[PDB]
């Protein structure tokens, strides 16, 4: 996915921060959301 610059601390953490971002998918990986590609 790509890195976002928003930090978390689970996976829950990164739905709305990706979709702020366009995207659907992600995780929470080393403190920031990851999404995946549109």
């Amino acid at each position: 996915g790509v890195e976002i610059n928003v930090k978390c601390s689970g996976s829950p953490q990164c739905l709305k921060p990706c979709k702020d971002a366009g995207m659907r998918f992600g995780k929470c990986m080393n403190r920031k959301c990851h999404c995946t590609p549109k």
